[PDB]
């Protein structure tokens, strides 16, 4: 199948079998994917804006310029996909495992990694303010030139993670050190 | 006022040696427990392996001087004047040295467990292998000094000033790599 310039507010996808599913520009708004079969789907400039993602399997999916503004996923098959350039801000990402995922240069903007497992991912140059990283584990991600508040720092477990300089400051700084 | 001397195993427990004026003076395992130094002074004198506990020091200067090895408890050591002096192995935990100018000195494998350093100026100093467990360094300045990763790890720090390698240092300790 394949959907384009769709849009959809409220409807009920739940326990779907969607692979290998093929959007363009489709708008999904307040959509429940909950129980969905998405792998190996293949999505193009299209939104799941506050949609919900209980126990929804997404492996080996793309997502191209798509945006999942405020999305929740609870317990999802997340890995591994391809990411290439999504919006995850204000999603709710708490306590999945993204181990690995590739999420160069995506906007994370105030997005909930409470628990959340993003252990050897690459994270060049995304953007993470306002973020929420109460548990999250960033041990061996890139996080070089990634955009991060100082309150991360303070709460990611980080062993191995690769930073750059003016990054390795900000922690320093953030656990109180006076840059004189 | 003792010039060009040189002691050993010798006890001045209990003496009054304030004003002392040495100079070039070297004292190895002596025991100054419980002596009054006060307002004291030394130039290139060596007090290796000596016992101070309970030693008042307040207001002596100490100028390029070694106090290598020598063990301080609960001394009175503030006021104090210490330019460049070695204090290399030994023994200061528990002492409270709050806001002195220890610039450039050496507290290589100094044990400073507990020890009070808040506001003490620390630049250029060498703290290699210093035991820190429990030592506040809270607001001290710590820019140009040598100092490991285990020092980044246990000595409270908060308000210390320090320069970006030690920055970049600091979190290398806690295991960021820097690529």
């Amino acid at each position: 199948q394949q959907w384009v310039d769709c849009e959809f507010t409220g409807r009920d996808f739940r326990d779907e079998d969607l692979s290998r599913l093929h959007t363009e520009r489709a708008m999904f708004s307040e959509c429940d994917f909950s129980g969905v079969n998405l792998a190996e789907s293949q999505h193009r400039g299209s939104a799941f804006r506050n949609c919900t993602f209980e126990r929804t399997t997404l492996w080996h999916s793309t997502f191209a310029q798509c945006s999942m503004l405020g999305s929740v996923f609870v317990a999802c098959r997340l890995r591994p996909l391809t990411l290439d350039d999504v919006d995850f801000t204000l999603a709710v990402l708490g306590g999945n495992d993204l181990r690995g995922l590739n999420l160069t240069g995506c906007r994370l903007r105030e997005t909930s990694l409470v628990d959340t497992d993003l252990r050897k991912c690459v994270l060049r140059g995304a953007d993470l303010s306002g973020a929420r990283t109460t548990g999250a584990r960033l041990d061996d991600a890139d996080l070089r030139g990634a955009t991060v508040d100082p309150v991360l720092w303070r709460t990611a477990s980080l062993v191995g993670a690769r930073v750059d300089v003016d990054q390795a400051v900000a922690f320093a700084a953030a656990h109180g050190l006076c840059l004189a």
